[PDB]
C-alpha cells in the first residue's frame, strides 16, 4: 500500500542506517512539529537534518548539549554518513536502456533526488554551519576536527549547495583570524590612600571602595559573559577533563572562591577588633557599591563571606557595625531565602548593565543533571534522554540574555591586575586554609566562657572610609 510504498522510496536498512521507520521502540516525542524526548543517537541525527521541514530549535539544543552522549568526532562521522545518501538501483526497463547505450526515464530516481537527497544534504550543511559559527571551540580544542570538516565541506559538488560552501568557509576564515568605545561618559576613577601607580600599597583599606567595586564589577561582568554554555552541559566542570571543556566557567568559579576567601582573610588576620569592625564595615560597604551596580554575583560573594563560619560568629566585631550596616547585610542574604524568590524578583525588574548571581545556575544545573535519568527504557533498549539536555540548555539560555550588558566605567590596569592575581590561599589546600581561617577566628574571638584578649594594631595608615558617594 501507500505506506509501503512512502517507506520503500526510501533507502534500504542494509545500506543506509537513517531510514528506518520510527517506533517506541527507538524514538519518542512529547505531545506543529513535534518535540523530541529521548531516542537513539541515530534517530537524533535524523531529526538533526529531517528532510519535509527545518527544526532550527532542535539544532541550536543539540549542537549546545551533544557533548554529553556524543564526541565531537563521532558526531563529524555520524552527519557525514546523513550527508552520503546512496541512490536506488533503476527499474528493469531504465537498467536495459545503459546496456544499449541510451539515457532511462529515471522518474523515481529524480523525485528521490528533489524530495530527499537535496533535502537532507541541505540540511546537513545548515548544521555545519551553526557548529563553525556558534561551536566554533570545538575546532580549535581539536585540530583533526577541522580538517576532516574541511576535507568534507571541499568535496561537496554542487548547484544548490555552492551557496553553502561559501558561507561555511567564510565563517572557518572569520574564526581563524579570530584567535589574533563608551555611550556616556564614564565616571572618574576614584582613589583613596594608595596613589596611582603605587601598586605594592594596594589593600582592601587603602584602595577607594567605590573603585574596588567598579573594577570588580568590570572583572565579573567579563567572567560572566565569557562563559559558554556546553561548559555547563553534563556536569563537565567536574569531570577529568574540566580544564579543556570548562575554562572560562572555571575561572568564574575560581574567581569567587578566591574573592570570598579573601575578604574571610582580610577579616579574622585582622586581630584588633576596632581595626576589624573598620575592615567588615569597608567590605559592607563595597557591597553597598555593587548594589547600586545590580552586580548580584558581587553582593552574594560578600553574603558568603559575611555568612562564613570564621566570620559569622564574630559577635563582638558586628556589635560595633552600625545598624544602618547591619541591615544592608540582612537584605542583602534576604536576597537568597526562599529560593531566591527576592533575587529572581530584583533581577527581572531592573534594567541593564548587570552581573546575575551566577551560583545559582550551577545549583539548579547540578539538580537537573542529578534529578533525571541519563538514558529512558522501552522495550529493552535504551534511548538517550534528550528532554535531560534541554531542561540544561534553557537555564544555559537564562544565562545568555544578560551577557550582552557592558559597564559605562574606566578600567584601572593596576586595580584589575590586583584582583586577577588574588590568591589567598597561597600553597595551601582550601580545606587546610578554611581550617585555618575558622582556628584565626577563635583565637581573636574566644568562645564562651573565656575572656576576649586585646591585640596591637597593624594598620600605620587611617581606618576612616571615604564613603561611597562619588565625586563631582
Ligand atoms: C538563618 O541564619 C541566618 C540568618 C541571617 N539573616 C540575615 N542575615 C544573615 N546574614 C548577613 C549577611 C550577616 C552576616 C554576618 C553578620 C550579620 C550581622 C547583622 C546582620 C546580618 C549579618 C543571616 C545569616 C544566617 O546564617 C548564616
Amino acid at each position: 500500500g501507500a505506506m509501503a510504498e512512502e517507506q520503500m522510496r526510501l533507502p534500504s536498512a542494509d545500506v543506509y542506517r537513517f531510514a528506518e521507520p520510527d517506533s517506541e521502540e527507538n524514538i519518542i516525542f512529547e505531545e506543529g512539529i513535534p518535540i523530541i524526548k529521548a531516542g537513539t543517537v541515530i534517530k537524533l541525527i535524523e531529526r538533526l537534518t529531517y528532510h519535509m521541514y527545518a527544526d532550527p530549535n532542535f539544532v541550536r539544543t543539540f549542537l549546545t548539549t551533544y557533548r554529553s552522549f556524543c564526541k565531537p568526532q563521532e558526531l563529524l562521522s555520524l552527519i557525514i554518513e546523513r550527508f552520503e545518501i546512496p541512490e536506488p538501483e533503476p527499474t528493469e526497463a531504465d537498467r536495459i536502456a545503459i546496456e544499449n547505450g541510451d539515457q532511462p526515464l529515471s522518474a523515481e530516481l529524480k523525485r528521490f533526488r528533489k524530495e530527499y537527497i537535496q533535502p537532507v544534504q541541505l540540511r546537513v550543511l545548515n548544521v555545519c554551519r551553526h557548529w563553525v559559527e556558534h561551536h566554533f571551540y570545538d575546532f580549535e580544542r581539536d585540530a583533526y576536527l577541522l580538517q576532516r570538516m574541511e576535507e568534507f565541506i571541499g568535496t561537496v559538488r554542487g548547484k544548490a549547495m555552492k551557496k553553502w560552501v561559501e558561507s561555511i568557509t567564510k565563517i572557518i576564515q572569520r574564526k581563524k583570524i579570530a584567535r589574533d568605545t563608551f555611550q556616556s561618559s564614564p565616571p572618574t576613577v576614584e582613589w583613596h590612600i594608595s596613589r596611582p601607580g603605587h601598586i605594592e600599597t594596594f589593600d582592601l583599606l587603602t584602595l577607594h571602595p567605590i573603585e574596588i567595586a567598579r573594577q570588580l564589577t568590570l572583572l565579573e561582568s567579563d567572567l560572566y559573559r565569557a562563559v559558554q554554555p556546553s561548559e555547563l552541559v553534563g556536569s563537565v566542570w567536574t569531570k577529568e577533563d574540566k580544564e579543556i571543556n570548562s575554562p572560562n566557567l572555571l575561572k568564574m568559579i575560581r574567581h569567587t572562591t578566591n574573592l570570598t576567601l579573601w575578604f574571610e582573610k582580610c577579616i579574622v588576620e585582622t586581630e584588633n577588633l576596632e581595626e576589624r569592625v573598620a575592615v567588615v564595615s569597608r567590605i559592607i560597604e563595597i557591597l553597598q557599591v555593587f548594589q547600586e551596580l545590580n552586580n548580584f554575583n558581587g553582593v552574594l560573594e560578600v553574603v558568603s563571606a559575611m555568612n562564613s563560619s570564621p566570620v559569622y560568629r564574630l559577635d563582638h566585631t558586628f556589635e560595633q557595625i552600625p545598624s544602618r550596616q547591619k541591615k544592608i547585610l540582612e537584605e542583602a542574604h534576604e536576597l537568597s531565602e526562599d529560593h531566591y524568590k527576592k533575587y529572581l524578583a530584583k533581577l527581572r525588574s531592573i534594567n541593564p548593565p548587570c552581573v546575575p548571581f551566577f551560583g545559582i545556575y550551577l545549583t539548579n544545573i547540578l539538580k537537573t543533571e542529578e534529578g533525571n535519568p541519563e538514558v529512558l527504557k522501552r522495550h529493552g533498549k535504551e534511548l538517550i534522554n534528550f528532554s535531560k539536555r534541554r531542561k540544561v540548555a534553557e537555564i544555559t539560555g537564562e544565562i545568555q540574555q544578560y551577557q550582552n550588558q557592558p559597564y559605562c566605567l574606566r578600567v584601572e590596569s593596576d586595580i584589575k591586575r590586583f584582583f586577577e592575581n588574588l590568591n589567598p590561599m597561597g600553597n595551601s589546600m582550601e580545606k587546610e586554609f578554611t581550617d585555618y581561617l575558622f582556628n584565626k577566628s577563635l583565637e581573636i574571638e574566644p568562645r564562651n566562657p573565656k575572656p576576649l584578649p586585646r591585640f596591637p594594631k597593624k594598620y600605620s595608615y587611617p581606618l576612616k572610609s571615604p564613603g561611597v558617594r562619588p565625586s563631582n
